[PDB]
């Protein structure tokens, strides 16, 4: 059993099955600053945004499937939420490549996601989450940071002190803090727009050389750069990839490792950026400040263009996967609604119709937020009612109405998406030379709309 006691600071404690004892704070009275004290010496801190932190408990307790009763969260409990919660944070805060070990790992934060997202994705997107991790034998520890749904690591030994925050597969920009300076880290391919003939590289050229540099002062400066970021993104995934071995061996050596390799590359950026100080530096004769505020105008071109071109990459990736998302929820609505005009149309010439509706009730609620969709469920089940107690003229147009707003939205994704593809193909194969791709997409459009021709002839 537990108790709180208030002297706004309560203290929530119990020690056995008792794994942890926490400090909830309040404010204007809602909840601003949880903070968990753990047996393993393991630690988390929940801070909360301008309306303080929504569902303290989410943190702290779990619904018993076998006793719907309310039961404390083990520190091993705690820290898997907080793996799992680390993992969504890493993939853009969707499941998909979720490996089978962390489908075993994470079976019931899996289950509870699967029945209510909410509590996930809001305590991520609007909670300030620190886990502070059990210390190593080397008396040492990871501090896990969650701020706007972005993760930070952070190895503590208890100096060159270095935080590592971002995703690069996902935002195409992560950055390196350290005692202290800022360092943006992109997630640019070899052949980037800075790297080519570019418009870009052409509009670079221009402003280095502007600021007082030579073309070939400039074009190496370039390169540098480039050549710097892209070892800092390798080793900034070396820091991830300790961390995540670190996970299962429980030590920080490896981590500590990585750092330090880390920071070798770091100190080659700092090389780097002085040198472009000197060489603007012996350029004027009048004093070095003026030559150092010149120096960081340059490098701010760089990063600035080089920031543009990791997003859009970025961006891009992302939006893939929601048109591909949207896609398959839409095909899984179209069967849902091909069965239940079968169903209907049996009927219609006992009932088996009303788990068909129940199964696309489900599909298109799934799918989000279409009132109109809602209003014609509602439509239907309005002229359902009043059949028991009386046409089945008004049954079979509100089922039409219902079947014909969403096969079209259905049609118009499916059409958009295939004149998506022939765009593509035609500006590739008349760069190539090769019109086969746009033949192929040609070919299917052809046959779609033979296919739903045919569907509307069949009325």
């Amino acid at each position: 059993l537990m108790g709180s006691h208030n002297g706004k600071v309560s203290l929530l404690y119990a020690g056995d099955k008792h794994d942890w004892n926490a400090t909830v704070g309040y404010k204007d009275n809602v909840a601003t600053l949880i903070n968990v004290h753990m047996k393993n010496g393991s630690g988390l801190v929940i801070a909360g945004g301008e309306k303080g932190i929504n569902n303290p408990s989410f943190y702290l307790y779990k619904e018993d499937q076998l006793t719907g009763s309310q039961r404390a969260l083990s520190q091993e409990e705690i820290r898997n939420k907080v793996d799992f919660m680390e993992f969504l944070a890493q993939n853009n805060t969707k499941l998909d490549n979720l490996s089978e070990k962390e489908k075993e790992k994470f079976q019931n934060e899996i289950e509870d996601f699967q029945k209510d997202s909410k509590a996930y994705l809001d305590a991520l997107g609007n909670d300030r989450i620190a886990f502070v991790s059990k210390k190593d034998t080397k008396h040492s520890a990871l501090i896990t940071e969650f701020n706007n749904g972005d993760l930070s690591y952070t190895l503590k030994d208890y100096e060159k002190n270095v935080t590592l925050q971002g995703s690069l597969k996902h935002d195409g920009v992560m950055f390196v803090d350290y005692s202290f300076n800022k360092v943006a880290v992109f997630n640019l391919p070899d052949l980037n727009n800075l790297a080519i003939t570019s418009f870009v590289r052409r509009n670079l050229e221009n402003k280095l050389t502007a600021k007082g540099l030579s073309l070939q002062e400039a074009n190496k400066l370039i390169k540098d750069f480039l050549s710097s970021n892209k070892e800092l993104a390798g080793k900034a995934l070396n820091f991830n990839k300790a961390v995540a071995e670190a996970k299962s061996t429980g030590n920080y050596d490896e981590v500590k490792k990585a750092q330090k390799d880390l920071e070798k590359s770091l100190r080659k950026r700092e090389h780097l950026e002085k040198e472009v100080e000197k060489k603007l530096e012996s350029k004027s004769g009048n004093k070095k400040a003026q030559a150092n505020s010149q120096k960081d105008e340059i490098f701010a071109l760089i990063n600035k263009e080089a920031n543009r071109d990791a997003r859009a990459i970025a961006y891009t990736q992302n939006l893939k996967g929601i048109k591909r998302e949207l896609s398959d929820k839409l095909e899984k609505i179209s069967k849902d609604l091909k069965d239940f005009s079968k169903s209907f149309d049996e009927f219609k010439n006992f009932s088996k119709a009303e788990e068909t509706l129940k199964a696309l009730k489900g599909s298109v609620k799934d799918l989000g937020i279409n009132p109109e969709w809602i209003s014609k469920v509602e439509n239907l089940n309005a002229a359902l009612n009043e059949f028991k107690n009386g046409d089945f003229s008004k049954v079979t147009q509100a089922k039409s109405d219902l079947e014909n707003s969403v096969k079209d939205v259905i049609i118009n994704q499916k059409v958009t998406d295939k004149v998506d593809n022939l765009n593509q193909a035609v500006s590739v194969a008349k760069a190539m030379g090769d019109f086969s791709r746009v033949e192929q997409v040609l070919a299917d459009l052809k046959n779609f709309s033979k296919e739903q021709l045919a569907q509307q002839a069949q009325k």
